[PDB]
Formats: structure tokens, C-alpha cells, sequence
């Protein structure tokens, strides 16, 4: 297992480090997605959450094709505005119910040291 808390202040610096099979070893699901919303790494543990294969989503956008229940002023909207501003940060519950058993999680999404890229980390609650 990699060594990583949900939530940790210095997430982005430990996880600048992991190439794909790094980030499979983490103990939450972890999602890099572009400034589009473009899915570019997914792990192991989101995968065990929501049912997806992760080798099969990495290049699909995740609001628009992967996770509609997700497009709305409460998910989305805050990832937009962060892009839009170049820093994020927020925390919140939320409930993934998209072709799946409704699932309450919660939701950490963090601008990447990258460039521009974000981070949506999730576990269960």
C-alpha cells in the first residue's frame, strides 16, 4: 500500500511522484483529469468504488460522459471555477448513483502541481 492520507495539506507534492502502478497501491480513489475535465490517470481503488475499469475510462470526460450525475452547480461547477481561477481546493459529500448502486462518498478535489491538471480524490462514508 502507498502511504498517503485522504486529505493530507501536501497531497499534490507526494502524489507528483507516482507514475500509474504508484497510484494503484493508494487506499482512495484517485482521478487526474485535465482542465477539460479529460480523465488522464484513474486508479485501482476508484475503480473497486464505482464498477469502471480504469484502463477503460482514462481519455473520456468525466462530466459529460462518465459521471453526469456530477454536472451540476455543487460538483462541476466548483471543478469550473477552480480552472477558471488556477487554484482549488474543496472538500464535500456527495452521492454517485449514475448505472450504479447509489453510493454516499466524499470528495476532495485539488489543483495538481502539473501545469493544468486537478486531482479528485474520493472514499466511501
Amino acid at each position: 500500500m502507498e502511504h498517503v492520507a485522504f486529505g493530507s495539506e501536501d497531497i499534490e507534492n507526494t502524489l507528483a511522484k507516482m507514475d500509474d502502478g504508484q497510484l494503484d497501491g493508494l487506499a482512495f480513489g484517485a482521478i487526474q483529469l485535465d482542465g477539460d475535465g479529460n480523465i488522464l490517470q484513474y486508479n485501482a481503488a476508484e475503480g473497486d468504488i464505482t464498477g469502471r475499469d480504469p484502463k477503460q475510462v482514462i481519455g473520456k470526460n468525466f462530466f459529460k460522459d462518465v459521471a453526469p450525475c456530477t454536472d451540476s452547480p455543487e460538483f462541476y461547477g466548483k471543478f469550473k471555477e477552480g480552472v477558471a481561477s488556477g487554484n482549488l481546493n474543496t472538500m464535500f459529500e456527495y452521492t454517485f448513483d449514475y448505472q450504479m448502486t447509489p453510493t454516499k462518498v466524499k470528495v476532495h478535489m485539488k489543483k495538481a502541481l502539473s501545469g493544468d491538471s486537478y486531482w479528485v480524490f474520493v472514499k466511501r462514508v
